[PDB]
């Protein structure tokens, strides 16, 4: 039999001090007033009593929303501590104003009235509080090591983290940004960037910072949405302190802001400068004009080089024409590379005509690469992740040219490749040239972002590469373990290449042998076993060691099972789970990428294609006026969205009943 | 210490012109009438004042849905601009009829009362508006290259696109197809 | 202390819903009717 009792006992009640609490709970004004005045005359009661549910007279008045009992209690000199915070958090303007005009608490001691107003995001009460000179502390830099920060973290770290989070949550309020801010858009950009940076540093508190950054981005997008004229749109997008604001938004990774329909329409208008009917055109005529502009790229380049100011001179300044010319030049370079492969008995031959034509394009590519790193900088150069492939290709081409010139200078004989050594400079140069051709042909993937059908697909594939890289580590660990074991088992029976039928050793021969004799060969065999290109008799020895053969076969079968049946199927499940979430924002990511690609062609520098490449207060006032108009529209819209819900409004009957009762009285 | 202040400051208030706004907000008919007549006799108040939340006397009457204060304010010769649109968009038939019988705006300048009625898709108010001879502009063919279309797109393209979208959204209303159409099925197709 | 805070928070979460509270008009109507009587 479980003796149910009270373990933590509170104080007793049911005196006159509880009588007048329950009178206030009833709320009848006359009875409350008479009981309170009688108790005050008697001078034997207090006002510190607490109900079992955790509410007092003032808290119950807060919950019931009765201004008459509110003013009566406040004029009766009841306790006032935290009552302003409770009223602000209850979100009633009349009692907030009344309390402003004049133990156990569910409020953190660091909470300020302005902080709570910012947390609750109420425009009216926020303005009412901010009309007085109220301020907010500064949280220190992200990696501050100053004595004040180290000391405060040492005395109490949980309170410090909570205070920082509360300060940032109050600062990231859309209303508190609408007021007391000269540039709300820039403020939102910087705040979102700072919160995104803070999320990584504060590992335990990540979701809160991420949601604050998302809220800032959404506020910026909603503020942009209210523009209702092309003049206002261009003023906003061109304000600086062209398209400086758009460049800043691209830098700060504001994909929702960038992918706005109005901004995209303006960008398309700027992009299709030469053609004004490109929107209303047939696919056949678009294709025909595409070839007819791409075919005359050398003529256009020569015309611009000769006469920069002419009818044909300025025809290449348009971004679309420049993009078409660059694409045609790259396609011509790739065609030359393909034609190159279509006497081989000389040692270090002079370059042929195809290589002579290929060299100016390669030199131009390198020149264009260095200028962009000099103009952009190291961080911008490495952020693209395509410049890595560009640098690798250019370095490989430079090494190929150097090796070819070295071979030409050194060797001058005529000997067969069957007698040439394995480390010949000519052979090294051909291998590097083949790798360079592979990389250059693979470089064409970056042009898929300009298309409507392939951009999101390419963006989705790029996102999944990360999961591929993550699984590669586990696969490599398993492969290393099994290769170590197999080599340790099989390294005893190594045989020389002379004893083999065709003087061939390894797995790249018809007589596959010595598959696990060395660690490198074991790694190669275990890699090739995934695709089923390794035979089954490689796990055999010339001697009759049936136990050893069976153990090796068991190891091989276990590795095959683990690699193919379990790990490969698990990768597939991860790809599906990742792509399900990836497919949601494909449009936004593709539009951001296409905007970056489009703006990459707006600059005046580098107009020519690679082969020929080698050879101020009025604006502030206008922006302020437009920002004021947008803020007013946004405030109205968000007030309405707050009014969209709770459609079953009340107290209209109470107000009318009070009025008619007074008239009857 | 972050100095919180006001960056964009509006006009001041709390005069008799704000007194009678908050009287209208209270909505007591006798008090509103006596205050309004006293202010009219004094001849020192206006009716153009705006609350901090973006509402006026007529807008608050729209939101509160009080026909008596509505007719009192309208017979007191308050400003009437856009009030018909606000009433139609609030979707109250009594005040829509009363307003039909007789700055900062959250409505696009191209919005027409019939267009807003079609957007909101209210059969009764749509019929009440369409009983009068009201019409709708034609958007041009899909690939129109005519001078009027090219010129209007050149002066302002965002407004042109918005106007086209609003016209088509008004035209694609199921109620506006049920009325004023001989073959609703073919029209919908 | 933790129990008190948790009880307050869960009472509030119970009060978070049913925001369209009633019987306030009934109590006021009963009071004014008695005063009129
Ligand atoms: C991403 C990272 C960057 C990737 C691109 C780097 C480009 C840089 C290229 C640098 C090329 C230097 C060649 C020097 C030759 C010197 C020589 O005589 O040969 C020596 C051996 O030489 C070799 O073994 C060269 C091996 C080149 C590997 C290239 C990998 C490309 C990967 C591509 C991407 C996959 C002779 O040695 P020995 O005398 O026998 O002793
Ligand atoms: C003896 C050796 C013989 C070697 C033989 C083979 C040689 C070639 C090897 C090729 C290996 C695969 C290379 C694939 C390159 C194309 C991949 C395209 C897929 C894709 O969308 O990836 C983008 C990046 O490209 C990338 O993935 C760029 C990666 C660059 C790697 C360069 C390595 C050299 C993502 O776009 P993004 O995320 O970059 O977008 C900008 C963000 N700021
Ligand atoms: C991290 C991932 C962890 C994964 C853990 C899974 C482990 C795999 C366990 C099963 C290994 C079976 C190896 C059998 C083998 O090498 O046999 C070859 C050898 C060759 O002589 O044959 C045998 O030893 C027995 C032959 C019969 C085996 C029947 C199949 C049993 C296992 C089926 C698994 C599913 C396919
Ligand atoms: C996977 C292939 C290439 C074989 C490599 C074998 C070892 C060199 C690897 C396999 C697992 C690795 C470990 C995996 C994870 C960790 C935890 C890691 O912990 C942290 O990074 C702690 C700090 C933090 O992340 O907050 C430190 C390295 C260590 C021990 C790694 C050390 C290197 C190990 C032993
Ligand atoms: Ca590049
Ligand atoms: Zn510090
Ligand atoms: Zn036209």
């Amino acid at each position: 039999r479980i003796p149910l009792q009270i373990v933590r006992a509170e104080t007793e009640l049911s005196a006159e001090e509880k009588a007048f609490l329950n009178a206030v709970e009833k709320g009848d004004y006359a009875t409350v007033k008479q009981a309170l005045q009688e108790a005050e005359i008697y001078y034997n009661v207090n006002i510190n009593c607490m109900d079992p549910l955790g509410r007092s007279a003032l808290l119950i008045a807060i919950e019931n929303e009765n201004l008459e009992i509110m003013e009566l209690l406040l004029n009766h000199s009841v306790y006032v501590g935290d009552a302003l915070l409770y009223a602000i958090r209850k979100e009633v303007v009349g009692a907030v104003e009344l309390l402003l005009s004049y133990q156990f608490s569910e409020f953190t001691p660091d909470i300020t009235p302005i902080m709570l107003a910012a947390h609750t995001n109420n425009y009216e009460i926020i303005k009412l509080l901010v009309q007085k000179r109220v301020t907010i502390p500064r949280p220190h830099q992200i990696r501050c090591n100053c004595v004040e920060c180290v000391s405060s973290s040492e005395v109490d770290s949980l309170r410090h983290s909570r205070s920082r989070l509360n300060i940032y949550k109050a600062l990231a309020s859309p209303s508190l940004i609408a007021l007391s801010s000269e540039d709300p858009i820039l403020t939102a950009f910087r705040l979102g960037w700072e919160l995104k940076e803070l999320s990584k540093v504060e590992n335990e508190f990540k979701a809160e910072y991420e949601e604050l950054s998302q809220q800032c981005k959404l506020f910026a997008k909603d503020l942009l949405d209210q523009a209702r004229s092309s003049r206002e749109l261009e003023i906003i997008l061109n304000h600086r302190d062209d398209l400086a604001k758009l460049k800043v938004a691209i830098k700060y990774h504001q994909k929702e802001f960038v992918a706005q329909p109005n901004c995209q329409q303006l960008l398309a208008t700027l992009w299709y400068d030469g053609f004004p009917g490109w929107r209303r055109k047939h696919w056949v005529v678009k294709l025909l004009t595409c070839m007819t502009i791409g075919f005359l790229f050398p003529m256009l380049s020569i015309a611009y080089l000769i006469s920069p100011r002419s009818n044909l001179g300025l025809f290449i300044k348009k971004p679309f024409i420049k993009f078409i010319c660059h694409t045609a030049s790259y396609l011509t370079f790739l065609f030359m590379l393909l034609l190159a492969s279509q006497d081989l008995h000389v040692q270090g031959p002079p370059p042929t005509v195809v290589e002579w034509m290929i060299l100016p394009w390669v030199l131009g590519f390198i020149w264009g690469e260095i200028k962009e790193m000099w103009d952009g900088g190291f961080t911008e150069y490495i952020h693209d992740w395509w410049n890595l492939m560009d640098f690798a290709m250019n370095s490989l081409y430079l090494a190929t040219i150097s090796l070819k010139i070295v071979a030409y200078v050194k060797y001058n004989g005529s000997r067969p490749r069957e007698e040439w050594e394995m480390w010949h400079p000519t052979l090294i140069a051909e291998a590097l040239f083949a790798i360079s051709n592979i990389l250059s042909s693979l470089r064409l993937i970056s042009l898929f972002t300009a298309n409507s059908h392939l951009g999101p697909l390419q963006i989705s594939l790029g996102r999944m590469l990360l999961d591929i890289l993550k699984f590669l580590f586990i696969y490599c660990l398993v492969l290393l373990a099994f290769a170590n074991g197999l080599n340790q088992l099989y390294f005893y029976y190594e045989t020389r290449a002379i004893d083999e039928p065709n003087n061939c050793k390894g797995i790249r021969c018809e007589k596959q042998n010595n598959a696990f004799s060395t660690l490198f060969e074991t790694l190669q065999s275990l890699f090739w076993s995934v695709f089923g290109l390794l035979n089954l008799y490689v796990t055999n020895v010339k001697a009759r060691h049936e136990f050893t053969e069976f153990v090796g076969a068991t190891m091989f079968g276990t590795y095959n099972v683990i690699s193919l049946v379990v790990l490969l199927n698990m990768l597939i499940a991860m790809m599906n789970n990742s792509y399900q979430l990836i497919a949601d924002h494909a449009d936004i990511e593709w539009k951001f990428a296409r905007t970056k690609l489009w703006m990459s062609y707006f600059d005046e520098g580098g107009t020519l294609p690679p082969p020929f490449n080698i050879i101020s207060l009025i604006q502030n006032q206008h922006y302020q006026e437009v920002i004021r108009n947008l803020v007013k529209r946004y405030v109205a819209a968000m007030i309405r969205n707050s009014k969209t819900h709770e459609g079953l409004t009340e107290e209209n009957f109470k107000e009318l009943k009070q009025d008619i009762s007074s008239f009857r009285y």
